[PDB]
């Protein structure tokens, strides 16, 4: 006869903590990843600052994710330094308290891993200091991330005096990068060094991270992902957003109704993300282009940005018939993924934030690139010249993008034979995007590696 005990380690008895930096471009890929992990059966606790808790609570539906709030640690009114140092002190202690709370509880399994935003690398020390694994979630592509790595290593001169000559930078497994293709820190002026260090320091403890996760897929970034694979065991697990236990954004019904009433491939979707704020002159140039183009438009203009519009109680939305006989809608926020996947959307005029770029890739929507800072410039270079799914506008070579140049790009993407090829390329990358996260695809495999190895004794 036999006698003894069997212990089973399963996703249902495995507790994943996740902690995004409180900006939408960081929260959203983290949330999507939490949804996929919950679907595999894991217990998942999303930790987020109290000021983003409401936004996140309104978005998550059907249940599977356990939500915890922590203090903001900031007030958003101070300058970047201080807003950040207080921030790091505050969330270290509060996440540490959550970790210990769940180690001692009985409703949940003890935490086995903390998934933390890659720009908060000190959270690896919190995870290890409490005896649990640390997964660093990068929310930018491999290609721009490697540029930060090379910048941190201080081997090549990244200083730019662009006024006396033009520089082109060659890094391994990357295309030649002109000066305008480098991640853009000069916009931030005296805080350029601080923003820079934030992104560079993602790599301070790369050798010690238990899981390095990238919201990208291998085929999209083949050469550079492999390069990174040979140095670190990175796991490309993207897109974390679902293909065509979910996220519900506001104004979903409004935008879907409006788009349903347009013709297929008739709408330019315009958004500059959750953070960027364009000058009122830049808003003017974009306005006049969209009001004279041969297409309908849906333009997200955030509430705080309505004052920058050309034009006492800023409307939450505004409906238009344009000078070319088309229809426009300005709205404070939309379900961007549903919008990009709508048959009416012909192209995406974007600031080229990474989530916007990859959502567009996963939706097969070609792009007009109007990058503003950090990784957006590098993303635009890859969108136009590598993936060939969009066109980048030309600034005085920070410079204003004039309506005529915006119109140029709209006509190329939306009217020309070249535009038809960009669309074909975008549908191709969308299929590869789907294959990566389907069973046996590179991202499904890499995410299963993370999930399966979490169970090991
Ligand atoms: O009307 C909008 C505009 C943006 N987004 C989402 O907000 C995120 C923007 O992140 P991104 O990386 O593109 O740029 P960031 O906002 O960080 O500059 C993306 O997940 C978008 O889908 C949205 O849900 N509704």
């Amino acid at each position: 006869s036999h006698m003894g005990t069997i212990e089973i380690s399963s996703p249902s008895k495995t507790h994943i903590l996740a902690f995004p930096f409180p900006e939408k471009g960081h929260i959203n890929p983290m949330l999507h990843l939490c949804n996929r992990l919950a679907s595999k059966g894991f217990r998942v606790t999303l930790i987020t600052t109290i000021s983003t808790y409401k936004d996140v609570k309104n978005k998550i539906k059907c249940g599977l994710i356990n939500l915890e709030s922590i203090p903001d640690g900031t007030d958003k009114n101070l300058g970047m330094n201080g807003y950040f140092n207080q921030f790091k002190n505050s969330v270290t202690e509060s996440v540490a308290g959550i970790i210990e709370e769940y180690k001692l509880g009985h409703d949940f399994p003890p935490p086995k891993v903390l998934i933390y935003d890659s720009t908060m690398p000190w959270m690896l020390d919190v995870a290890h200091g409490h005896g649990i694994l640390g997964a660093s979630l990068f929310t930018q592509p491999c290609c721009v991330s490697v540029v930060y790595y090379h910048m941190l290593q201080g081997t090549i001169d990244f200083h730019r005096e662009q006024s006396s000559s033009s520089k082109v930078l060659l890094l391994p497994c990357l295309p030649p990068l002109e000066d305008r293709d480098l991640p853009e820190f000069d916009y931030f002026k005296e805080d350029s060094g601080f923003v820079s260090n934030l992104l560079l320091n993602q790599f301070l403890n790369i050798d010690k991270i238990d899981y390095v996760l990238f919201n990208t897929f291998e085929m999209l970034e083949s050469e550079i992902a492999n390069w990174m694979s040979n140095k670190w065991k990175i796991l490309t697990i993207g897109p974390t957003a679902p293909t065509a236990n979910y996220l519900f954004e506001t104004n979903t019904e409004v935008c879907m109704k409006w788009l349903d009433e347009r013709e297929p491939n008739s709408v330019i979707y315009v958004s500059f993300g959750s953070i960027a704020s364009l000058t009122e002159q830049q808003m003017e140039e974009i306005s006049q282009a969209l009001f004279t183009t041969n297409f309908n438009f849906l333009w997200v203009v955030r509430e705080e940005e309505r004052t920058k519009l050309p034009n006492n109680n800023n409307p939450s939305s505004e409906s238009f018939t344009t000078a070319a006989g088309k229809l426009g809608l300005i709205i404070n926020w939309c379900p961007q993924l549903d919008v990009l996947r709508h048959e009416s959307v012909a192209c995406f005029m974007t600031h080229c934030g990474w989530n916007s770029t990859l959502e567009a890739i996963s939706s097969g929507v070609p792009m007009i690139c109007v990058p503003q800072w950090v990784d957006q410039t590098t993303n635009a270079k890859f969108i136009q010249d590598v993936w060939k799914i969009g066109v980048r506008v030309n600034n005085n070579g920070g410079g204003l993008v004039k309506k005529e140049e915006i119109e140029r790009c709209i006509k190329e993407v939306c009217e020309s034979e070249k535009g038809k090829e960009l669309k074909r390329n975008a549908m191709k990358w969308k299929d590869l995007s789907k294959e990566a996260v389907s069973e046996g695809g590179s991202s499904d495999t890499n995410l299963e590696y993370f999930a399966s190895t979490l169970l090991f004794y």
